[PDB]
This record gives structure tokens, sequence and C-alpha cells, in this order.
């Protein structure tokens, strides 16, 4: 009931920040572990570090903008864990600052592929492995900025949009199927996603000092705390929430003018 | 104050249905439209319907799906409304029915394509007619799929959840050069199976007219809503608000 053990689990984007957390949650509390990033050498010293922990975690290098790689991932999560995932956590995502009449097309094409396109496709291609488990859970990775407008990140949050969508009408198709489908919307979790727009750019080290004397609890979070509830959905104890977005964010999102 | 004359207006996907309604609404009240779909006879005969009752409203063929031709119809724009555009009214779009786990990458570029980039794109590009109207007003239309799960539009709610996020961002950029960004979502307006019960879901029982959506649009662009940026209001009969009857 509150155990993942002998669970199966595909983390997307798992050697850093967030998503490193929570490769490390899931397989603490019992599960086989699949993840990926886009950096071999990085993956490597990852899968080391959690061998040495007694975590059970495998993963490959694969870039999550491409379709046919995508393809590629599914088949050998497929193959190694039989044919069957309990767990899908589409975490990988990135973020690009700039005002919303700068983005580009290939902007465009980075953010809304790698943070919706990608995260839905392989929901797509994972519902066959998710449903042969008949205890599935699908995890979408939002934001506070996929509640309100936050700026430099304007297109980013149009695609943090879409997931929020997107999980409800997973949640409301699939729930017959035994799959729950859930987002987790961290507030600023300090991470490198934050580190190197910070220090490629002053000015975004303004606004995020600003998100944060914005949180009631007046830190940003870590990632620990971010993992906890994405490891908790999963839980069988969590057996009746589906189709839920539920921010992470030391109420940035419940502060109106403090 | 509840005024459009002498407004310049963009409005794609003019030639039927809601699109249709608006360019009618916002040209009887004053101003010069300018409107745009993806054939010549079907775009022609409505400028020929629209001209004999005496509306000022130009048009050209275009495909919004193209980047290119986006950039050309704005160019256009810009040429018959020196430079100047008052309003645009992000109306075109388009709906596949299928089960979530069936759409497609083609379907996935269409429908996005459609209902957000080509939406946001035009935007981008409008955004220094607007400011130099110095009385803008960008309307994105969305959904009561853009609000709950509603079945064989998985992929097509997704994009009216980008488009209601859009429509908060761009308001708090552009609210500075005043121009105001709101999105109007619709209910069932005027597969037969799942629409007859989105109608009884629906308290006022009724599909709704396409002017019932225009109207709003309107008013949303005279004078008289000027403190009104950021918003999506659904004109839906009540769909929304509705729980369990
Ligand atoms: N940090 C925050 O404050 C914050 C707040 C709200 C929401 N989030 C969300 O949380 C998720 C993760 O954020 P984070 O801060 O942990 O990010 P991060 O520190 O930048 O890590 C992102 C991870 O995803 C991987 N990744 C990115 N693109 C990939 C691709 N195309 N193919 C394969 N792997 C890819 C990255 O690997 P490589 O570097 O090797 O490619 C990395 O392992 C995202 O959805 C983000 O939107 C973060
Ligand atoms: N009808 C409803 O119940 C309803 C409900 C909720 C939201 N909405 C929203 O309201 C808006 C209009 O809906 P509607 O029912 O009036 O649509 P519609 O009857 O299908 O008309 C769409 C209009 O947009 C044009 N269009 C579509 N794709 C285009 C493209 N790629 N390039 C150029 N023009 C294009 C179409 O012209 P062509 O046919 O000549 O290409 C047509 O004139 C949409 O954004 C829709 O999401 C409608």
């Amino acid at each position: 009931r509150w155990s993942l053990k002998g669970t199966t689990a595909l983390v997307t984007g798992g050697s850093k920040g967030i998503g490193y957390a929570i490769v490390e949650e899931l397989a603490g509390l019992g599960a086989r572990v699949y993840t990926c990033s886009r950096n071999e050498k990085e993956l490597d010293e990852c899968l080391e570090i959690w061998r040495e922990k007694g975590l059970n975690v495998e993963g490959s290098v694969c870039d999550l903008l491409s379709r046919t790689e995508r393809d590629k991932l599914m088949q050998t999560v497929a193959h190694v864990f039989d044919g069957k995932l309990n767990i899908l956590v589409n975490n990988a995502g990135v973020v690009i600052h700039k005002e919303a009449k700068d983005f580009t097309e290939k902007d465009y094409n980075i953010i809304m592929g790698t943070n919706f396109e990608a995260a839905y496709h392989l929901s797509q291609i994972a519902y066959p492995l998710l449903k042969a488990s008949q205890n599935g859970n699908v995890i979408f990775l939002s934001s506070i900025a996929g509640f309100s407008a936050l700026p430099s990140v304007s297109l980013y949050s149009a695609s943090k949009g879409a997931i929020n969508q997107m999980t409800k009408s997973l949640a409301c198709e699939w729930a017959k199927d035994n799959i729950r489908v859930n987002s987790v919307a961290p507030g600023v979790i300090l991470t490198p996603l934050v580190e190197t727009a910070i220090k490629k750019n002053p000015h975004q080290k303004e606004e995020i000092d600003n998100f944060i004397v914005k949180t009631p609890m007046g830190r940003a979070g870590k990632p620990q705390e971010v993992s906890a509830l994405i490891a908790f959905l999963c839980f069988p104890a969590a057996s009746y929430i589906t189709g839920q977005i539920i921010w992470a964010d030391g109420g940035f999102t419940a502060n109106g003018g403090f």
C-alpha cells in the first residue's frame, strides 16, 4: 500500500535536477527504474553512483526530440521490463528565456517538442505496456508557469498548459484500463535548469529571486520535495486520485498579494 | 465607448461558422475587416454578400499552416490598413476526432500547427501594428475542451490549453503597450451521439448560435472593456459550471 516493490518505471531525463531525485526516490521504494538523457558520460556516472547505493537502475542515451529515438527507447524498455510498465514519469523538459515576440520557429520546436510532443508521444507508445501491468501510472511534470503568467517564459507556459489539459484527457480515457494520470507542478526548484539560466543572464537571476520572495515559504524547493509527491501518487494508497494537477510550490499559486 | 467605428480588424477563418459571424458583427459596428480562408470561391461569395449589405470587408486566400503565407498576409494587412491594426481575432481552427493513442504525427502537426502555432505567430507579427494603433486587442478562440476533458478530442484540448496559457502571458507582457488579450471559449455552437450528450450537459439545453459568441468578442473590443485583460470567458450556456446536472 505504501511500497513500489516490484514495479517497473521509466523516468525521462534522470541525470540531473528533479529527474535525478525521482529515480533515486522510486528506486529507494523498490521500483525497477529505467532512465535516459543526452550525455552518456553523465548518464554513466549516475548509473555507477546509483549502483553503489543498491538501487536497481538501468538507462541509455536518448534525445527525446527525435521520434525514432523515442520509438527505440520504448522497445528497449519493453524488452527489459518484459512488456510491462507500471510507471512513466515524463520529467524531461527545457526552458528558453525571451520576450513573447522574439521566440523563433526553432525555439517553438525545441520547447513544444521536448515539453509536450515527446511527453505525449511516449504516453501513446507506452499505453500497451502500462495496460499490460494492470496498475499503471502516468505522471507529467507541469509548473507554476502552467498556472499564471511568468516573465520570459511565455512559450514554455503554453507547453505546460498543453500538458495540464492532456493530463485530464488521458485520465478520463484510460481510467477503465487501470491507468491513473496526474501532473506534479513544481515551484522554483534549484536545479541546473535555473542555475544555467541565471548564470547566462542576470535578468533571470532577478526574476527567480522575485519568485522566491513571492513564495509564502520564502525559499526554493528541494528536488526530493517534488519526488516525494511523485512517489506517493504511484502508491496503491493513492488509488482514487486521477486527473489531478497538484502544485508543490510553497504556496506560490495561493499567493495573490503577499 | 460602445463603438468600433474606424477600427481595423483581422479575423482569420472568416468564411464560415463563428468566423463569419464575427466578421459581420465587427463590420456591422464600424470596423474595417480583413479576413481569409483556404479557397477562393468560398471567400469570394462572402466578400460579395458582405459588400451588398454595406459592410466594409476585405479578404485574401491564405493557408495559415504556411509560415510564409502568414508573413505575406500580415504584410498585406499592413499595407491596406497603413501600419495600424486595432483588433486581431485568432478564430481559425480544426478538430480531429480520435482516441488519444491513435493520433498520428500529421494529426499533431495540423492541430497544433493550426490552433496554437499560427495563432501565436500571427500575434508575434501583428504586435507592431497593434502597438502602433495605441488601442490593440487580440482575441483567441478557446473551447470548453480547454476547461475539462471531452471524448475524442484529447490532442485538440491540449492546443486550447496552450492558448489559454498564452493569453495570460501576452496580456501581462503587452499591457504596457495598450494591447489587451482575452480568449472567448464557446460551448457547442451550430459524433452526433457525442454532441447530443454535450447539449443535455449544458444547463440551457441548447447549442449556441455564432452571434452569441461574436457579441462577446465585439464587447471585449469596445473601449468600454478597457480594464479587462488576460481573461478566458466561456460562452457555453452553463456547460463548465455544471458538475452533476
Ligand atoms: N527547476 C525548476 O525550478 C522547475 C520548476 C517547474 C517545473 N520544472 C519541470 O521539471 C522537469 C525537469 O526540470 P529540471 O529542473 O530537473 O531540469 P534539468 O535540471 O535541466 O534536467 C533536465 C533533464 O532532462 C533531460 N533532457 C532534456 N531534454 C532531453 C532530451 N531532449 N532528450 C533526453 N533527455 C533530455 C536532461 O538531460 P541532458 O542535459 O543530458 O540533455 C536532464 O537529464 C521539467 O519538465 C521542468 O519543466 C522544473
Ligand atoms: N463550433 C464549435 O462548437 C466551437 C466550439 C469551441 C471552440 N470553437 C473554436 O472556434 C473557432 C472557429 O470554429 P468554427 O466551428 O467556426 O470553425 P469552422 O466552421 O471549421 O471554420 C473554421 C474557419 O477557419 C478557416 N481555416 C481553417 N484552417 C485554416 C487554415 N489552415 N488556413 C486558413 N484558414 C483556415 C476555415 O476556412 P477553410 O474551410 O476555407 O479553410 C474556416 O473559415 C476555432 O478556433 C474553434 O476551435 C468552435
